[PDB]
Order: structure tokens, then C-alpha cells, then sequence
């Protein structure tokens, strides 16, 4: 089943260490991270570094597909 959930988008990105934290906050899914910033992604307990990575690949999803 073809998924735009935050699972698919990190496999995307080489990526699949930070889900977790994602699943004890009661999100999954990329719509919920559409307008989080850089900032507003800390709260998620995610480390700086991986602030950067998780939030580019958002916005080129944008540019893809028109809201």
C-alpha cells in the first residue's frame, strides 16, 4: 500500500533511526510536519543535526506536489 507517511519519507532520505520518537508523540504521518520548522521539530526530542535532514526532504515534497 502506497503511503506519504513519515515512515516512507525517511526511508527516502537514508534514514529510519528517528521514527520512534515520531511514534511515541502520536504522529505519523508527513502531514503533520508540513509547516513544523527547524525549531518546532527540537520539542520531537530529535537532535539538532537531524533537524536539517528530516526538514529538507519536507520541502521539496512541497515543490513536487501543489497544496
Amino acid at each position: 500500500p502506497t503511503d506519504c507517511s513519515i515512515v516512507s519519507f525517511l526511508a527516502r532520505l537514508g534514514c529510519s533511526s528517528c521514527l520512534d520518537y515520531f511514534t511515541t508523540q502520536g504522529l505519523t504521518t508527513i502531514y503533520q510536519i508540513e509547516h513544523y520548522s527547524m525549531d518546532d521539530l527540537a520539542s520531537l526530542k530529535i537532535p539538532e543535526q537531524f533537524r536539517h535532514a528530516i526538514w529538507k526532504g519536507i520541502l521539496d515534497h512541497r515543490q513536487l506536489h501543489e497544496f
